[PDB]
């Protein structure tokens, strides 16, 4: 309880800062898990895909339960669904390895990670012949209510959206038992995403910023593109208010209460990052802040240089003007 929190619809308090875990490789995850706990940190997001699910378990096991350092209801753990694991039938045994690997009884929120679905099976990016992605033509509202029987049997309290454009949404709210409660999605001064937000806003999901710091070590990248930390704005307010120009990225945040979920393996940068919550941003500041939206978005899957991955796909969420 380093961080405020906000209300969900179901009535669980999510924490405003979280542990973002993308590319904290097996070697060093465990430490980072361990260090965030310790230092205040409620809330942790994570996915299959990234490949450290079974060394965060590891973690988690040893610092959060009956006897440990930390109580399990006051973790808020997120996961993902990855996009071979769309079928219905598939969605049960993706979690319970999720929480397996974990070592978790729930979770606490789980996010279907994409609206589209890839080939079913043991291989996460499943190919053709020419080696573009091989896709599934499960439609998310199906996924969806396989979701929901997972909040039955006890092994989820909440359900939410990655990825997902305003009319996804809306699509799924038409068929919701289990309301969604969350939606995460790229958002920073860049990509403010007020659009996307004021329409959450209207439907009940609270906003999850996800590479809420311009994502700069992202596996590649253009030349040209600017580097968000490095913008003049946000280090002419760091140095006003003696902060990182981290801090100043995140403090826009959490002042509109946006969620964050941060990714360091620096714990001077993990204790930094929590730290959001004890200076404000005058109108005039947050306004200048608010002039630096420029529909720049940084996180879009790629392929095989020898591409956009999916950009082409009939439900690709990023074609609409939100
Ligand atoms: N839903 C989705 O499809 C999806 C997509 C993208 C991201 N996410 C989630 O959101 C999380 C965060 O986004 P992200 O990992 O893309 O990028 P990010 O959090 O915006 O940026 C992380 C990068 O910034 C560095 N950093 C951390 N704190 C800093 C500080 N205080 N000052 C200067 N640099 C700092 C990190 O370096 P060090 O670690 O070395 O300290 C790392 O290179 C991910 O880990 C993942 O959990 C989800
Ligand atoms: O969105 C992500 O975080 C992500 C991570 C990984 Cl490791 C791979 C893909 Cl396609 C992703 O979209």
């Amino acid at each position: 309880m380093a961080a405020s929190c906000v209300l969900l619809h179901t009535g669980q308090k999510m924490p405003l800062i979280g542990l973002g875990t993308w590319k904290s490789e097996p070697g060093q995850v465990k430490a980072a898990i361990k260090y965030a706990l310790t230092v205040g940190y409620r809330h942790i997001d994570c996915a299959a895909i990234y490949g450290n699910e079974l060394e965060i378990g590891e973690a988690l096991q040893e610092t959060v339960g009956p006897g440990k350092a930390v109580p399990r209801e006051e973790l808020f753990v997120t996961s993902k669904l990855w996009n071979t694991k769309h079928h219905p039938e598939d969605v049960e045994p993706a979690l319970r390895k999720t929480l397996a690997d974990l070592q978790l009884e729930y979770l606490d929120l789980y996010l279907m990670h994409w609206p589209y679905a890839f080939e079913r099976g043991d291989n996460p990016f499943p190919k053709n012949a020419d080696g573009t992605i091989r896709y599934d033509a499960t439609h998310y509202k199906d996924t969806w209510k396989a979701l929901e029987a997972l909040v039955a049997k006890g092994l989820v309290r909440a359900l939410g959206l990655s990825n997902f454009s305003s009319r996804q949404i809306d699509d799924v709210l038409s068929v919701a038992s289990v309301r969604p409660a969350v939606l995460q999605v790229e958002c920073h001064p860049y990509l403010a995403q007020n659009e996307l937000i004021a329409h959450c806003q209207a439907r009940g999901l609270e906003v999850t910023a996800y590479s809420p710091l311009g994502s700069s070590d992202r596996a590649w990248r253009d030349p040209n593109e600017p580097v968000l930390l490095e913008e003049p704005v946000v280090q002419a307010l760091a140095e006003k208010y003696n902060r990182s120009p981290a801090q100043i990225l995140l403090r826009w945040q959490v002042q509109r209460k946006v969620i964050c979920i941060p990714k360091s393996v620096t714990p001077s940068r993990i204790l930094q990052n929590i730290q959001v919550f004890d200076f404000t941003f005058s109108p005039e500041e947050m306004k200048q802040l608010d002039a630096l939206n420029k529909n720049l978005r940084f996180i879009v899957p790629m392929l095989t240089v020898d591409v956009p991955r999916d950009a082409g796909h009939p439900l690709y969420p990023f074609n609409d003007p939100y």
